[PDB]
C-alpha cells in the first residue's frame, strides 16, 4: 500500500429499529496514521441518535505501526481482511459491526454492516446529547491464528459526564496466517474527531490519528517490551 | 390473529464472516402457543457452525397467555412489530438480532436479519457440538412504553457440559400506546426443540412451545401474583 | 436433616465503603421449601441503601425439591456446604458473596461475607426507591463437579420501573463428589418477601417460598426433562 | 506526601472458598510514580491459585501525575481515600475489592479485603498457568463527585494465550469535594512486575511502575488533549 | 350545578425549569363530591420528576357539603371561579399555582398555570421515589370578603417515610359579593389518588372524593359546631 | 394507665420578656379521649395577653385511639414520655414547648417549660382579642424512631376573624424501639375549649376531646387506609 | 459578555388574579455592576398594585464581581443561564419567578414568568404605600452542582415601617457543572431604585448596582474571607 | 459603658431533650465592636449536638456603630435590655431565645434561657459534623416602639455543603422610647469563630467582631442611605 491513498465507504444498518445508509469519499497516509472522511447519511437522515456512535465503525489500515510491531493489517494486501466487533455500551446497548476492507487500485473499501439495540430513548445517544469521543487505547493480542482486540472509550456527554463502552474486536486477515507475521501483545492509541457539521446533520467531517506502539511510559524490570 | 396460522421465514446474515441465508415454511396455533417450522439453509450452508444458535431466532406472537395477562404481541395486529436483541455467550462470543413480524391474513411473515463474532473456533458452536436447547424462562417487563425481555439460556453439549448465554430483548409494537394494554411483570417459559435433520444438514424441522404465567409453584405471603 | 429446623445467620460486609452487620433468628420447613427469618441490623443501621440487595443473600436447603430430581443441598449434610456468588446490576453496581451453611442438631447456621461497589448514589438502591423483588427462576446445572446456579433477577421501583441483575453461582458440597448424587439441569422458582419492617428500618421480618422443578408447562417433543 | 515514604500493606479474602491473608512491606516514590513490595502469604498459602491475581490489589498514591492533571489521591492527603473495584474475567470469574489506604507518618498504610469466586478449576488461574501482568492503560474520569477508572487487562499464560479480564473502579477521597481540585479525563499507564518468588511460594518480590497522562501519541485536528 | 358533569383541564407550568403542558377529560358528581380524571401529559413527558406533585392542582366544586354549611364554590355559577396557592415543602421546594374555574354546559373548565422551584434533584419528588398522597385535611374560613384555606399534606415514599407540605390558597368567586351566603369556619376531607399510569408514564387515571363538615368526633361542651 | 386518671399540671415561661407560672389539678378519660383541668395562673397573672396561646400546651396520653392503631402514648407508660414544639403563628410570633408528661399512679404529671416571641403588641394575642380556638386536625407519621405531629390551629378572631398558627411537633417515648409498636400514619382530631374564667382571668375551667383515626369520610377506590 | 450591554426584557404573570405583560429596553456595564431600564406595562395596567413587586424580578449577570470570586453568570455565556425563585412576604404573600436569560451579540434579553397570591387587599403592596426597596445583601452558596441564593429584602412603607420578605433562589447555568469555577460563599449587595413614573403609572426607569463581594468589614481571626 | 468591658455568661436551655447549662466568662470593647469569651458546657456536656448552635445566642452591645446610625443597645445603659429571637434551620429546626442583658459596674452580664427542637438525627447539628459559621448580615428595623432584626446565617458542614438558618429577633430596651433616639433602616455585619476546642469539646474559646452600617458599596441614585 502507498503513502497516501483514497478511501470510499459504505455503511448500513439498523439501531433502535431504524434503518440508515451511510456513503463517504476521503483520504489517508497508511504509514502516518491519519484519516479524513466526508461521511454522508444517504438514507434515514437526519438519524435519531448522535452520529458518535456510528464513528468508530469507520480504520485499522490506517495506522503508524511503530518499534518494529508487525503490521497485521498491510501485511494483509492486496488481499485485505476483515473485522467483527461488538460494542457494549454501560446503559445497556449494543451494537454489533462486520466490516470488509480491500484496496481497489489506490483506494482502500470499506463495507460496513451494522446491528444496534436496546439504545435508552432517553439516553445521551438517543437524545443526541453526545459530544465526540475521547482518544482511547486498544489493547491487542493473538488467538486462534487471528488477531484480537478489546477497547475501553468513552463518549463526553453535554452534562460533563462520559458514556462508557466496551468493544471486543476480531481482527481476520483474508491471507492465510501462515503467509503472515503475527505481532507480539501491544497497543494501538486512537483519537477520532468530528470537526464538521452540514446538510442538516447529515453530512460530517471525520478525522483519526492512530499509533501502534508498546507502553513507553513505564519502564520494565525484566526486560520485557 | 387467526388461532391457526402459517409461517413464512426469510433470514440473512454473518456470522464470524460467513455469510448465509434461510427460508422457512410453518405452521401456528397462536393461542395454543404451539408452532413448527421448516428451515432451509439456502444460501451458505451446511453452516460452519451449529443451527443451534439460529433457533433462538425464529415467536413471540406464538405463546399461550394465561392467568389474563395482557398480550402485547396479539394485541399489535394488523400493524404488526418488531424485535431486536443481542445475545451474549459465556465465552466470548455475540450474536445480534433484527427482527420484523408482520401478519398477511393468515400467514405471520418473520424478517430477520442477524450478526454474529468473537465465536470460539474450538468451542462447542463451531466445532458443531452442541445438542440442543434446555427449555428456558424469560423475564417480561415494560420500560419506556414498550416490551422488554432477558433470558437465560443453556445450550446441551456432547461433553455433558452447557454453554450458557444471556439474551436481552426489547419487542416494539407498531400499534399506537393508546391502543394497547401494557402487562404487569411476568414470565414465559419456552420450549425450542429441532426434532428432525434432513437434506444433509440443510433443513431443519423446529417445534416451539410457549406459556406466559405468573409465578405459580411459590404461594405469595403478599398475595401478590 | 429435619422437616423443621431453627435458623441463625451472621452477616458482615461492606458496600459502597459503608460497613454493615446483620444477625437473624428464623425457622423453616426444608422439604416444604418455605422459610422465615427477622433479620436485624446490629451495626451500621439503618443502612444508607435498600435492604433489599441484603435479602437475596439470606437458603438454598430450604426449597422443595420434586419430580425426584436429586437435591444438592439436602445430599450434603451432615457435612455441609458453602457457596459463593456475584451478582451484577444493570447500572454497573456489583455485589460478591461468601457463605457457609452448617447443620448443628436442628439448627442451620448461615455465615455471609458481602462486598459490594459502584452502586450509583442516584440509582435505585442508594436512594431506596424499591419495593422488593419479584419471584424468579433459577437455572442449574453441573460443572466440574460441582453445582452452578445463574438467576435473572428484578427490584420494583416506586417510578413502575424495574432494576434488573445477574447472579452467577456456585455451589460447594463439602461430600466428595463421588458420594453424591449429582442432578441434571433442572430449576428453582424463588419468591422473596418481606412483610413487615421496624425499629425504623432495621428489623426485617423476611420469608421465602423455593421449589426445584423441570419446564413441565412446554411439553418436550423428544422426550426430554 | 513526602518523595520518599514506607508501605506496609495487610489484606485477607477468600477466592474460591480457600482462605488467605497476606503481609508486605516495602517502599515507593510517590511523584517517580515507582513502588516496590516484598509480600509474604501469611496464612493459608502455599496458595491453591496464581499469586498473580492478587498483584493488582497490592497503590494509586504511588504514580507520577503529568501535564498539570490535578493528582486526586495525593490531593487525599493526609485523611486518605478508599477504593472498591471488581475484576470481571473473560472465564466467568469474579474478584472483588474493597481497600483503605492512610498515611501514618512517611508510612502509606494499606488494607484489603477481598472475595473472589467462580474460577475455572482447569484454568490457568487455578492451575497456576500464567506468567505475569502485561502492562496496561487505564482510563479515568470523574462522576458523581468521586474518580471512576476503568481497564482492560491481559494474563499471560504459558500456552502462549493471555487471559483478559476488565477491572471497574470507584475512587474515594476522605476530603469534602470542594477542598480537591477535581481532575479531566484522562490515563494512567501501570506496568506491575513480580521480579522474585520464594520461600517455597510464599514471599513475592513486586513492583510497580505508573504515569498519568493524557494521550501524547494522536495528534488533534481541534487541538485537544 | 347539574347532579353529573364532565371535565375538561388545561395545564400548563414549569418546574426546576422543566416546561410542560397536561390536558384531562372526566367527569364528576358535584353533590356526591367525586370526580376522575385522565391527564396526558401533552408536553415534556414523561416528567422528570412525580407526577404527585401535580395531582392536587387538579377540584373544589366537586365536593359534598354536608351540615348546612354554604358552598361558596356551587353559589359561585355560573359566574365561577379563581383560586391562587403556593404550596411550602419541607424540604426547601416550592409550587405556585394560579386556576380559573368555567362552567360551560355540562362541562367544568379548569385552566392552571404552574411555576415550581428548588425541588432538591435527590429529594423525593425529583426523584421520584413517592408512592401518592396520603388523603388529608383542609381548614376553611373567610378573610376580606373571600374564602381561605390551609391544608397539610404528605407524600409516601417508597422506605416508608412521608414528606410533608404546606398549602395555603384563596378562593375567589366571580359571583357579586352581594349574591354570596359566606360560610362559618369548616373543614374539608379530601382523598387524591391514581388508580392508573400508562403510555409511558403521561397518562394518568387519577379519582378524588371530598366531604366539607364541622368536626363530629369531638362534641362541644359549649354547644358550638 | 387506668381507665379514669386525676391530673397535675406545672407551667413555667416567658413570652415577649414576660415570666408566668402556672399550675392545674385535673382529670380525665385516657381512652375516652374527654380532660379537663382547673388552670391556676400562679405568677406573673393576670397575663398581659392572651391565655389562648397556653392552652394547646395543657395531653395527648388522653385521647380516644381507634381502628386498631398503635397508640404511642399509652403504649409508653410506665417510662412515660416527653414531647417538644414550636408555633408558628402567621403574624410572626413563635412560641416554642418543652414537656414532659409522667404516670405516678393514677395521676398524670405535666411538665412544662416556655418560651415565646415576637407576639405584635398590637396583634389580638397581646392585646386580648381572641375568643378561644376552633377544633383541629392533627397529623401523625413516625420518622427515625419517633413520632412526629403537624398541625394548623385557627384562634377565633375580634372582627370575625381567624388568627392562624401552624405546630410542629415530635412526641418522644421513654421505652425502646423494640418494645413498641410504631403507627402508620393517621389523624388525631382535637377540641379544645375553656369554660369558664374567673377569679381576676387568673383561673380557667379547660376542656377538651380527642379521637386518633383514619380518613373515614372519602372512600378509597383503591383499598387504603 | 462586553462591558456596554443592550437589554431586552419580556414579562409575563398573575398576582391576586390580576394578569399583566411588561417590556423594556435598556442598557448594562457587566462588570461595573450597573443597569437602568425602561419598563412599560403592556397589558394589565395601571397594576392594581405596587410595582415594587415587581422591580427585583428585572439581571445577576450585570454585577460587579470583586475579590477574584468566580463569576458564574458571566462564565455561562454563551449558552446562558436561568433562575427560579420564590419571595415569601411576612403578611403571607408568595411570589415565584422563572426567568431565562440569553445572550444575542451584545444584547442580553431577559424573559420572566410569574405568579403571586396571597397579597392582602388592604396590605401596603395592594394599596400601593410602599416606597421602594431598602438596599440588601444576598447570601449565595453552592449546592448539587448549582448556585444558590438566599436573600432578606424590605419594603419601605409611606408610615415609616418596613415590609419584609425572604427571597429563595436557584441559579442554573446551561453550562456543564465540569465547565465552570464554582465560587465559594460570599455576598451580593444590591441596590434597587426606581428613579421615574410616568404614562399614568405604565412606564417606569428603573436602575440598579450590585457588587459581589466577601465580608470586608470584619477581620477573620482564622484567616478565612 | 467603658471601652474595656469584662463579660460574665450564664446559659441554660434544652435541645432535643437534652438538658445543659454553661457559662461564659471574656472580655469586649463596646466601640470596637470585638469580644471574645471562654465558655463552658457545666451541665450536660460533653453535648450530643454540635456547640455551633450556642454560639449565636453568645453579643449586641459590642458592636461598632458606625456612619452616625444611633446605637439602640448603649443608649439602653446603665438600665440594660433584653431579646427574644427563633432561629429557623432550612432542614426543620426550631431554636428559640430569650436573653436578658445587664451592666454590672464595668461588668457585662448575659442570663440566656433557651429552648431548641426537631433537629433530625441524621442531620449535620446532631451528628457533629457542621465546622463554624460563614459571616453574616443583619437587617434591623423599627417597628412598634422597638428595635427589629432578621438574619440568615449559613452553617459550614464537613462535606463542603452550607445548613441554613433564618433568625427573627426582637430587641427591648429597658428605658422607655421616649428616652432613646430610634435609629433609621440599617445593616450589621458579624463574624464569629471559635478559635479553640479544650477540655473534652466541653471549652470553647469563641471570638466576635461585628460592625453597623448602611450599604457602603452601591450608591443611590435618588440619595437614600
Amino acid at each position: 500500500i502507498s503513502d497516501n491513498v483514497r478511501i470510499k465507504l459504505y455503511m448500513e444498518g439498523t439501531v433502535n429499529n431504524h434503518h440508515f445508509m451511510c456513503e463517504a469519499e476521503g483520504e489517508g497516509k497508511p504509514y502516518e496514521g491519519t484519516q479524513m472522511e466526508n461521511i454522508k447519511v444517504t438514507k434515514g437522515g437526519p438519524l435519531p441518535f448522535s452520529f458518535d456512535i456510528l464513528t468508530p465503525n469507520c480504520s485499522v489500515a490506517i495506522t503508524k505501526y511503530t518499534s518494529g510491531i508487525p503490521d497485521y493489517f498491510k501485511q494483509s494486501f492486496p488481499e485485505g481482511f476483515t473485522w467483527e466487533r461488538t460494542t457494549i455500551y454501560e446503559d445497556g446497548a449494543y451494537l454489533t459491526t462486520q466490516q470488509e476492507t480491500k484496496l481497489d487500485g489506490n483506494c482502500l473499501v470499506y463495507n460496513i454492516k451494522i446491528l444496534g439495540c436496546n439504545f435508552p430513548p432517553n439516553g445521551p445517544v438517543m437524545q443526541k446529547k453526545t459530544q465526540g469521543w475521547e482518544p482511547c487505547c486498544e489493547m491487542r493480542y493473538t488467538r486462534d491464528g487471528v488477531l484480537c482486540g478489546q477497547t475501553l472509550m468513552a463518549l463526553k456527554c453535554a452534562d460533563g459526564n462520559h458514556l462508557t463502552c466496551h468493544l471486543r474486536t476480531t481482527y481476520r486477515s483474508k491471507k492465510a496466517a501462515k503467509a503472515l507475521q503475527m505481532p507480539p501483545f501491544h497497543f494501538s492509541d486512537h483519537r477520532p474527531e468530528i470537526v464538521k457539521v452540514s446538510e442538516n446533520g447529515t453530512l460530517f467531517e471525520q478525522h483519526e490519528s492512530s499509533v501502534a506502539r508498546y507502553c513507553q511510559t513505564c519502564p520494565s524490570k525484566l526486560g520485557h517490551n
